């Protein structure tokens, strides 16, 4: 019966394709399966997880500060495929390598493996549960910290939520295995970060409060985001309970000369340790990372080679190689880094359907300031509206829209708003002058109206009045924390709603999912009752089913491995159904599914 | 009739396609054509060189505080990312834009390397015409080439007189700055080339090729002294500029700060840095080299940058913008030109590799940037795509077997040939050098160990040697000393009778270097004509039904050509294509080669 | 210019196929062009006798002639019955001259009238008069014979007297020598006019008696022997030169032939002429019984268009007679050569073949005319009925008795057809069609006949029927006496306006008969030219790529047309066809009708 459901999934995808893969490039036919590397046999060295359990978060930050070596965080399991493969990487490929990280790289600070877009995408597009994913990683890497990206008041969503929801979600994330919460607000508004940061601390976990980087601190024609802006924020966040401060350079804008100045000043403005995250869209972020290291930063993020570069993080193997033998040599075996990269390479070849057409570095990023994680999504959202051929007009409009909003931090979800505005400006051939024209009726996107009303918070100098008065068409804006206006979610009543929808009790984790993504979670749970635990399928089978005659090994459970053979597939019948003829462990099964064509 | 020959090309490729493109990826359909940006030109380095001469121009470079930039898009850039298939049409069309928009540039690397060969062999076009057109579009910038020293633009050592005659014509054809290197860094084998460039009163930039890791004490053959010594011996040889040629992108940042400081202390000549970005961090190295006072550096336009190419020009410039050493180049024009190169590049989709980004592995195999892609594909030909990571191990093993050597063109091609033989034939290094296993080497390897590409500082490993040349005596003198000085008077007669028409000195120089490729190119050019004036989508795929094509035969005549219809194949085997040339109809028969 | 119009047509059909052929079967790809037999080297014939003797005196000569006289129907009923009348002027006229030299003892060629008039214009884009003219030139020694539908002429409904008067007049100056005139219900008063118009044109009037039922069946006395001997008598006094028995459905059995023709000869002095169809598969017996009983003339089709719904086999009937007292004296080898020509001609018309396999005694149950049988089957395909065809044959017989047991022949047969088809489609019985409480909605064909428009049976239309089918009070008077005498100076103005031209009288006769069809035809002639001159493959499928074609625009002017290429469809929806016309290139545009 879990078998019957998996067979039903295999049949269906075998018969009808997968919607996400059906009209997109296919991997190569021969395709080496990814192979988990033989680990020698050495048992697992205590690492940062054991320390954190011993010291607690405050003393752990202090240990970070004091540590001479630079500490490394791998983003391959989260930001890496978010930025290069539309976040489509599956639990099957992610979980299987965790053990290897654990044995072979016991000195990593952490694995970035959760939050950001993975929460949503995992259910909506992958038909899998992000909590299963987290538990599997936890169990694979019990010596390393596991790290999520949490969007402050926007949780793992796109809009500000009631405080009690944000609090509950953080309670479940803790219980579920997150040790290190990198938490950020899209407008760098500390007031809108206080709820999350306190909730992370109440769970006695690491609150790594981020400052999003934008602009250029070494260009005095843009004083709004100068050195003081950043150092003052680090102080404000220390006062607010951070254990760690991050610099989240979401679009890869920090340049090397600026990192030398920025990190030296930061580490003079707070005693807290500093963690630097960047993207390699410019083709020079490895330089920026090395300068950060030379200037005393405590930790840096990087991605495995095979999922590094471009809009992803810069190359982990190559940064380690450059540091090797230096004073702050981080102590990681490069041969193992390259072996895990080789697994990642083979993994990634399976996701050909989700490759973008991005060819390499672009200094254009200094102009548009599109976060790495948005770049691709937005390019497609433009392809979508027939603007493929004017991508460079969209990047210019994005820069113009940014200035029109008064020069703001653009990261989820504020980047989406600037993205909508840019797309509209181009579709409709409107300049910013046109947009704010008294004489010119403009249908602003809902998200722009909503940002200008106050729903995403407050940029440090408020929203420009003229654009605002015109966007709002008379509705009054507000400048209070958006969560202070939201009715407190009635948790007991909400639980009952979804429990009736599903005719069963749900877990607290699942409720946290419902609270964040009610429709998406509902759809996923209903899909799960039909198809069973399809996350256990290897990736080609999940996206393409089984070829004629093909044999598949699946582990429904720890004992039980299902051997499944596709023996034949019928023509479509009068009732519009197709019958797939499987052998399950040498026994014949006929599974009927619809012809969805 | 210059038209008739062209139509014959457009009919032939329309019906049959182009062999280099028939079974590789097509571009998108709509395909934005590349647009030359809308714009007198400021004197730059060209005029300066003309004023000062090479020696004093090298000095002007040293004294110069700003870092000088060399753009490699027109040569290494597509060599490294597109098997060098970039066409004159797209290259010449942007030269003027460079000339007016980036007049501070030091130079354009736009010639030599694999372009001489590939231009004719795979693109049906004259590399000299390409040079002349670039000279005409960019009369204010230095044109730079890569010279393979005793190898010229080919894959083996030539007689001196053939080397001298070639350098004679390159300068006459418009080269100002010759980056010359020897593939095993043997100075005696450069002397001939560097003297010849001096004699034309052009800039000799003599390159020391980088390899290994100067900050790792367990590989000492390539220490710092080894670079500084070579610098000094090259100054003494009459260099105007010294280049560090990091052909595989091996120089790490910490290293660059030590190397460059020391080079500038060792010699007073300016220093020029070339590297590739296979590692993903070469921009860090380039910036460190600048902070250490390097006088000039190479980069490629964003759109043909990264991975096996040079690192990103726009971003490097941006990282420098406002600093003491700011190169003073307009980022908005950098971007405009990059957007052109991106549009251009989409037209070469057939030639992309499947390389997805940085690889720290380059520190293991030391494969040069502009080999990597090619050798990956030579392994898929020998059917070894499954075992690519074992090929790379062989290259590293082989390298060591050969005594640990500089792997650059053509020595790199030879470690390549040894590497792939060992994957296929399932062979170790201990089994490579073993007495009981008979093991036929590739010609290339036979050649190199007899001494045909010169001598590594140690000389070749004795046992590897006494097994490879099946008995024959190897030589340790300089290949050109033994090679007889070809009668240029005589070798000229043989090419002219083969063509039944007198050739130019430029053409003859293309004979000396590449007799059969040039010959094959020349007979193609009496059949098909000046194909190089055809836009690139037309060159590779012909004209679609209904389609309309503007072509400039000279600059005077513009031909307007419309493919109006195409018949089925007849009994005589021939297909007729119906054109409109400036409103008057034409029929062209072409064979069906299916 | 006429060349241009032809080019236009050839392009249009090459690009878009022909609506009559696109989704029907295609002849074999190799296809032997039909070949006109070379006649060894004209004896005057039956045409010269009629010019000499006059018609009354000519019927005498027929009568007294011992040998049986033969009429070949290959040109008319033959392809009307087997190929939906699609046979083209090009193929018909080409063989006339061969008949003329090879079979000079023939009585006549049935080559005009029937469905040819309609179909030549509507489906073949050609003039029936040009057709007649061409046959007249080719065979100035045989009588040309047409089928005239009395009051209906060449139409499907009764026309005004002066129109009929008119049409006959034109049909005579056009070359018809022998008119076989018949009324679809055998009503003589309604032949009156037609016959008085033929007589006044000093041509032959072969008044036809339609055969139905079975004279030797005591069970169905309505059509007994006196029914036919009295109709002869009456028709002689009406001025006939020849008495014809037209057995349109092939119902006359051989025993019935001995009796009918011995008796017909006793009743009138006029010579007799027998036409029958071979649906039963025994009609050749009926024709031979008829000969042995002294019938003066009989119809047969060339072997290759004989059998089934056509006439029986000319060659075999002649072979049957050869050497007997009534031997018709036709060379059998020439019959065969002409048949082989028609067999090649036939294969070009594959698209119009029925799937009729052969003999069917069912014809005695349903009495469908040879000519109808196939159309009515396609028509039952048209309405969804191939699965129940034998129920439709039962309906048709049942409807016949319902109308009171009548003569079924164009146009009365179309009427029974429509009725039968309805009766099935609605699962309606004879009882239900008739009963008081049952709202049947009758076809336009059914009301019109039972209102009087196609005339009167001997007994009248059944009372009950007419009352229900009608409200409109009926008419037992002769239709043409109620229809008004149309002013044909006025109507002539009408057509000459729409076509903005002086038309000839031939063409005016076509207008009067088929106003919309003639009009659509003339407009199309304007667009496309004399498409009738094209050979048949080309008319129906145009020209393959590279195919070379010869067409005789005038008689002294051959054109040479090559189709050399066909472009893809342009943004305007147009396709350009690239011709060579007499070595000079031509480009023709036509719509992509897809
Ligand atoms: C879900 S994914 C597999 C299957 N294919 C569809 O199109 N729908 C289901
Ligand atoms: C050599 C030329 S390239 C165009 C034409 N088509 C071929 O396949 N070969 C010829
Ligand atoms: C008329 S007949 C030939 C041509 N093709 C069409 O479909 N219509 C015209
Ligand atoms: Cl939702
Ligand atoms: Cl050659
Ligand atoms: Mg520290
Ligand atoms: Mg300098
Ligand atoms: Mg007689
Ligand atoms: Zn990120
Ligand atoms: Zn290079
Ligand atoms: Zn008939």
């Amino acid at each position: 019966d879990r078998a019957t459901k998996l067979l039903t999934y295999l049949a269906d995808v075998t018969v009808n394709g997968h919607p996400e893969a059906k009209d997109r490039p296919k991997p190569l036919e021969n395709a080496a399966r990814p192979v988990v590397p033989y680990a020698n046999g050495n048992g697992v060295k205590d690492g940062t997880k054991q320390l954190l359990d011993t010291l607690g978060p405050k003393k752990f930050g202090e240990w970070m500060r004091n540590e001479k070596r630079v500490l490394l965080t791998d983003t391959t399991m989260r930001d890496g495929h978010q930025s290069l493969l539309a976040t489509r990487m599956r639990t099957y490929d992610i979980a299987r390598i965790a053990g290897t990280y654990s044995h072979a790289l016991p000195n990593l600070l952490s694995l970035e493996c959760w939050g950001g877009a993975t929460f949503d995408v995992s259910m909506r597009f992958l038909t899998e549960d992000p909590w299963e994913r987290l538990a599997l990683i936890r169990e694979g890497a019990p010596n390393l910290l596991l790290q999520m990206l949490l969007r402050g008041a926007n949780g793992v969503g796109y809009t500000n939520y009631p405080d009690n929801v944000v609090k509950y979600f953080v309670r479940q994330a803790a219980k579920g295995g997150i040790d290190l919460f990198r938490v950020f607000d899209c407008l760098n508004w500390v007031e809108n970060m206080r709820v999350s940061m306190d909730a992370i601390a109440e769970e006695n976990k690491l609150c790594e409060a981020a400052i999003c980087y934008t602009g250029d601190i070494l260009n005095s024609a843009r004083p709004k985001y100068d050195l003081k802006y950043y150092t003052n924020l680090a102080v404000e966040l220390e006062k607010a309970g951070a254990h760690i401060i991050a610099v989240k350079d979401m679009a890869g804008l920090l340049k090397p000369a600026a990192a030398k100045v920025l990190f030296k000043a930061l580490r003079e403005a707070t005693g807290l340790p500093i963690h630097f995250h960047t993207h390699d869209t410019s083709g020079i972020a490895a330089a920026t990372v090395l300068a950060a290291v030379e200037a005393g930063v405590d930790a840096v993020d990087a991605a495995m080679d095979a999922l590094s570069g471009n809009t992803s993080q810069p190359c982990l193997g190559s940064i380690v190689e450059a540091l090797s033998g230096s004073e702050r040599d981080p102590g990681l075996d490069p041969a193992w880094i390259r072996r895990i990269s080789f697994y990642w390479e083979a993994v990634r070849n399976q996701y050909a359907a989700f490759e973008s057409d991005l060819k390499g570095p672009a200094s254009e990023v200094y102009l548009h300031e599109m976060p790495g994680g948005q770049f691709t999504n937005l390019k497609e959202q433009a392809r979508s509206l027939g603007l493929e051929t004017r991508w460079h007009q969209v990047a210019q409009a994005y820069a113009d829209a940014n200035q029109m909003f008064g020069d703001i931090v653009k990261v989820t979800p504020s980047s989406k708003v600037v993205g909508d505005m840019a797309l509209m400006m181009v579709s409709q051939d409107l300049t910013v002058a046109d947009v704010v024209s008294p004489d010119r009726e403009v249908s602003f996107p809902e998200s722009v109206v909503s940002m200008l009303k106050g729903d995403l918070g407050q940029p440090p100098s408020g929203w420009p009045e003229a654009l605002q008065k015109k966007a709002l068409k008379g509705e009054k804006p507000y400048t209070v924390r958006p969560g202070s206006l939201l009715k407190e979610a009635d948790l007991d009543a909400e639980r009952k709603v979804i429990e009736k929808k599903l005719e069963r009790e749900v877990s607290d984790f699942e409720f946290a999912s419902y609270l964040m993504y009610p429709k998406v979670f509902t759809d996923f749970a209903l899909a799960s009752d039909t198809y069973g635990p399809v996350s256990v399928l290897p990736t080609p089978a999940y996206f393409y089913g089984l070829a004629d005659g093909e044999e598949l090994f699946a582990d429904i459970e720890k004992g039980k491995t299902l051997v499944i053979v596709n023996q034949a597939v019928s023509a479509t019948d009068s009732q519009g159904m197709v019958t797939v003829f499987f052998e399950l462990n040498g026994q014949p099964r006929r599974i009927k599914v619809p012809d969805r064509a």
